């Protein structure tokens, strides 16, 4: 699934990611937006032969199974396909332990990089919420 922009801002604040840790809900749509590009079946294989998966583009390497990571841990006890699905439950939950895991959205490359001390408001203003 595509979301639309202020279709996912509502959707992660239905699953409790707004304010997260501290985080806006400004912040987890605008990484999700350069992560994905809000596409819930979004893969990318990384150098190290771990896979990201689905619109966070969580990471196999630690976070979920996938059956091809070798020495890799499955954190949020979940199968990595879990996380391409429409329902965004499993790759929210799968978050809200990740940025809890020490370095905040920081986790997120992308989000350090094109997020981080941006006006991370602009990606929900306008959203009824
Ligand atoms: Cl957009
Ligand atoms: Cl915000
Ligand atoms: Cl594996
Ligand atoms: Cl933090
Ligand atoms: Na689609
Ligand atoms: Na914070
Ligand atoms: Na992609
Ligand atoms: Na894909
Ligand atoms: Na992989
Ligand atoms: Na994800
Ligand atoms: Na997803
Ligand atoms: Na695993």
């Amino acid at each position: 699934k595509v979301f639309g922009r202020c279709e996912l801002a509502a959707a992660m604040k239905r699953h409790g990611l707004d304010n997260y840790r501290g985080y806006s809900l400004g912040n987890w749509v605008c990484a999700a937006k350069f992560e994905s590009n809000f596409n819930t079946q979004a893969t990318n294989r990384n150098t190290d032969g771990s896979t990201d998966y689905g619109i966070l583009q969580i990471n196999s390497r630690w976070w979920c199974n996938d059956g091809r990571t070798p020495g890799s841990r499955n954190l949020c006890n979940i199968p990595c396909s879990a996380l391409l699905s429409s329902d965004i439950t499993a790759s929210v939950n799968c978050a809200k332990k990740i940025v809890s895991d020490g370095n905040g959205m920081n986790a997120w490359v992308a989000w350090r990089n094109r997020c981080k001390g941006t006006d991370v408001q602009a990606w929900i203003r306008g959203c009824r919420l």
